[PDB]
């Protein structure tokens, strides 16, 4: 079976904004009891698991129930490295402060860094970049990894963030061309429909170009996204992200059966550079 070394937990699903492409959307409140989830690092700790990132849904509207899971994974189960993806405006310095030696990396979701641009897409009400800026100079001063995640659509494919960039030299850049996740974003059925926001590949070539600079550019393509991540959900099941339905929990199953249940493109993993100095 796969070695499963680098996992995203969406824990929740519950977001205070509205992203028009989201592909992991607010369909159920559940999230696990803490020492559920314990159980459950704990079984991927044993499968092999080296890094935890921390998603969903919004982490920072869980905080009691991140800063639990955040101290566990590095002072008891010792990974290698734990991060988080936010949109960042519900952090504040306290957590940082209080739970700071427990995170490796902090990756901030912001897509553009013209103000009209984030409210459009529908993750901000105009303050993303001010707030990113400042997250940027908290990780700084509590010793976290700061690390960069752009959506690249057709409301920001042509703009030119260099300037940005290079004043926030976060050690990671990723750009993502917007995702189709069958069930998730792909119809009016859906809670989304980002169809009316995809990019022709050309388009996001020249993107990655327009930055091509950036030594810290780490580009994912819809070919590289689709199926180089292992993925639990709220229920610490696997998701196939293709319309498959989703393993039986690691709690019900174990691990190797879980992961057995899904497709993990571990060639795409490694050419999207899945496993870099992730502390
Ligand atoms: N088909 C896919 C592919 C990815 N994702 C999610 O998209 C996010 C991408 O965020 P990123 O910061 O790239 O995740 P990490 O695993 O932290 O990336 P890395 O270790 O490469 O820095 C993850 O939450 C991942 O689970 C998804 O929901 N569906
Ligand atoms: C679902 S969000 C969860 C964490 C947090 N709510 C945030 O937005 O950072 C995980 C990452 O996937 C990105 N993402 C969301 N929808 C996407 C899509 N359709 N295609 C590509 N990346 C997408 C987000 O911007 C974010 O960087
Ligand atoms: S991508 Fe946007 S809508 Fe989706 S979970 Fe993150 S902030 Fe919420």
């Amino acid at each position: 079976g796969q070695v499963p070394v680098s996992v995203n937990y969406h824990f929740s699903r519950k977001c205070n904004k509205e992203c028009l492409f989201c592909f992991h959307t607010a369909t159920t409140s559940h999230v696990e009891k803490p020492e559920n989830a314990k159980r459950g690092l704990t079984l991927l700790k044993q499968a092999g698991m080296k890094k935890i990132n921390f998603a969903g849904g919004e982490p920072f509207l869980y905080p009691k129930f991140l800063g639990e899971m955040i101290d566990f994974c590095k002072e008891t189960l010792q990974l290698e490295s734990v991060s988080i993806v936010t949109n960042g405006s519900l952090v504040k310095e306290q957590f940082l402060q209080k739970h700071g030696r427990n995170i490796d990396i902090l990756a901030v979701s912001c897509d553009s860094f013209n103000e009209a641009t984030n409210i459009k897409i529908g993750r901000g009400s105009g303050d993303n970049v001010q707030k990113l800026y400042e997250i940027g100079s908290w990780c700084q001063k509590y010793d976290i990894k700061f690390k960069l995640n752009t959506v690249v659509n057709k409301f920001n494919h042509l703009e030119d963030m260099n300037d940005h960039l290079n004043a926030l030299q976060p050690f990671r850049w990723k750009c993502f061309q917007v995702l189709i996740v069958t069930g998730e974003n792909d119809s009016d059925k859906t809670l989304r429909n980002a169809h009316s926001l995809t990019i022709s590949d050309d388009e996001f070539d020249r993107f990655c170009e327009r930055h091509s600079s950036q030594t810290c550019l780490v580009p994912e393509p819809n070919r590289l996204m689709a199926k180089s991540y292992l993925i639990l959900d709220e229920y610490m099941r696997f998701l196939d992200r293709n319309g498959q339905q989703p393993s039986k929990s690691i709690l019900e199953v174990g691990v190797q059966q879980a992961l057995q249940a899904v497709f993990w493109d571990e060639e795409a993993f490694v050419e999207r550079g899945g496993i870099y100095d992730w502390n």
